[PDB]
């Protein structure tokens, strides 16, 4: 197994995944490490397992059909997934906690959101569909481009978009468009 977290890079207390190399520190895994099992899976494993059971789930989809389906297990893990990819980004530490607003020039938005937040929010089973999930992680970056403003610090807020919405697209085999 790593000696590293495969989420944060550190060394730590690590837990390690008996069906891959991969290590965790507890909270950064998604869900968190579990009590007992063994063995134990990683949710890397545990996503693999769902796209081996069924290799047509790799086929594409449209946007608009993935974001009305419900939460059911599949779907909570694979946006539990999606969120830990996320996080699995250094510059994610911007949108971790809770952000304030005070800036000359600019209003703090309507509905604040950040990382943290969705993750309770997950653990919790507070969305009901995949589009909840979805429209609160994308509410995190629009917040950021719109109180950032021209400040070249919006550019985070674009790149760790792109994480996410290039690892949405993967984790939930949407159709390949140009
Ligand atoms: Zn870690
Ligand atoms: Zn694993
Ligand atoms: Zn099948």
């Amino acid at each position: 197994n790593s000696n590293i977290c495969e989420v944060c890079n550190k060394w730590g207390r690590l837990f390690c995944c008996d069906t891959c190399p991969r290590s965790f520190h507890e909270h950064c895994h998604i869900p968190s490490v579990e009590a007992n099992k063994n063995p134990w899976s990683c949710i890397f494993c545990r996503i693999k397992t769902i796209q081996e059971r069924c290799p047509e789930s790799q086929s594409g989809h449209q946007e608009s059909e993935v974001l009305m389906r419900q939460m059911l297990p599949e779907e909570q893990l694979k946006c539990e997934f999606l969120l830990l990819k996320v996080y699995c980004d250094s510059k994610s530490c911007f949108f971790a906690s809770e952000p304030y607003y005070n800036r000359e020039g600019s209003q703090g938005p309507q509905k604040p959101m950040w990382l943290n937040k969705v993750k309770t929010s997950l653990n919790e089973q507070m969305y009901t569909r995949v589009e909840g999930f979805v429209q609160d992680m994308r509410l995190i970056f629009h917040n950021h481009k719109e109180f950032y403003r021209e400040d070249k610090f919006t550019r985070l807020g674009i790149q760790v978009q792109d994480i996410f919405e290039k690892n949405f697209r993967n984790i939930f085999a949407i159709q390949e468009t140009s």
